[PDB]
């Protein structure tokens, strides 16, 4: 339920980074909730400062934090799973081979957990070997779509973080997974390179698909390069894009 | 803790137990060199499980194997919950549950296996273990390597590889022993195995270098009246693994 409310009509809920809690419930406002915001694990020297900071995030905006790893970096993967243990917020970002750990870690907790796999330049595949070690080895885990969708199933994740998608260069990839998602019922979160010229064309994809639910993350293409702020009239922009292509696909 | 259970640091036997009387009567046939399964199957809850199985474990010095049932994919949720609360010394686990299940650990010492499976193809594993991956219609069938990576990212400690059949999957198992020696990694035959191709599987491992092996032998031991594992049986599997190890 929690995440549930963050869906524009129960189909898509942004997911952007804030600089602090001022831009985070700036863009709170701005994306009228349908969002959950990002704060990274790494921008915090121990798992108790992320948390105490996690916390007062989600005390301003209806505990709508998204956890983070920062750019999908595995290094970060135990602590994000050691977060859990503390604070659930809405969403987690994690790998594919620590969503069970985080999952567990919740102890029944409610939280919505993604699952990072990438794209592998064959259709209908992708690359589930996104852990530490897994990420390290000679040969990744390519695997068919829908079997890494049922793997994520069984370890307790929500979605697939499909990452990193250089915005449209992946797109035959994408339409796949999109499809894929579907056929499963499984949501979707496409990460990388989305920026407003893309978006609308991202979001399409997985709606013209009929994929339930999508979280796309929108990062350094609305954030200001002099304050670091992300921006509010980007996320409104945005917001509108989601209206549009929501009511459409109803 | 489980260390104490493989002879010369190599082999460690897993039986069923039918019983308490039956464990002590195995941990003592084996000399020690055994871990004990006890199945989760077994009790209606896990507060039951975890009851049951702390019994066992004051009994054999907690040479407790925590068991799904022959691989029931659908007790690895009930598996990882007993986790919380009892480690023992082994704990079999399907593929996408070890995380889970080292998670929920929460620190204590204990062993993790992964279920991985034959899959026809030599060098290749079935990791789609899982209640709902194993119900897909295709399965994610990966190089051996891989699916080690994988199973270290989560925190398991060695691959339990079944159903083999025996040696139905000879050449299979051929090329995951040498995967496994390669990577300095842990295995687990289990499916079929009997007094009659124990010495083959186990040697095969042993000779292809594999650090740690824990062979499972279940129903081929098991007195068909009484439901006993038989200590004859345990007796001569464990003659079997000094003999093998002595040699390599
Ligand atoms: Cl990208
Ligand atoms: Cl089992
Ligand atoms: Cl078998
Ligand atoms: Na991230
Ligand atoms: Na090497």
């Amino acid at each position: 339920t929690n995440i549930q409310k963050r869906f524009y009509k129960g189909r898509v809920a942004l997911n952007v980074l804030a600089n602090n809690i001022e831009n985070a419930k700036d863009i709170f406002e701005a994306a009228e909730g349908y969002v959950v915001v990002g704060v990274l694990s790494k921008d915090y020297p121990t798992v108790e400062e992320a948390v105490t900071a996690m916390k007062a995030y989600g005390k301003e905006i209806d505990d709508a934090v998204s956890i983070g790893l920062g750019a999908g970096d595995n290094r970060q993967a135990a602590v994000v799973a050691e977060i859990a243990k503390h604070y659930s917020g809405s969403h987690i970002n994690q790998v594919f081979p620590s969503v069970g750990a985080t999952r567990a870690n919740l102890g029944g907790k409610d939280s919505w957990i993604n699952s990072l796999v990438s794209p592998t330049g064959k259709v209908g595949y992708v690359n589930i070997s996104t852990g530490p070690i897994s990420a390290a080895g000679e040969e990744k885990a390519i695997v068919p779509i829908k079997t890494a969708i049922a793997l994520v199933r069984d370890m307790g994740g929500n979605s697939l973080k499909y990452f990193p998608m250089k915005g449209l260069a992946h797109e035959e990839e994408y339409r796949a997974v999109a499809k894929a998602c579907a056929e499963e019922g499984f949501a979707l979160e496409p990460t990388g390179g989305i920026d407003k010229e893309n978006f609308e064309t991202i979001l399409r994809i997985a709606l013209e698909a009929n994929v339930e639910q999508v979280i796309p993350h929108v990062y350094s293409s609305i954030i200001d390069k002099e304050t670091g702020n992300t921006k509010t009239e980007d996320v409104r922009e945005l917001l509108a894009v989601v209206k549009k292509l929501v009511d459409q696909y109803a």
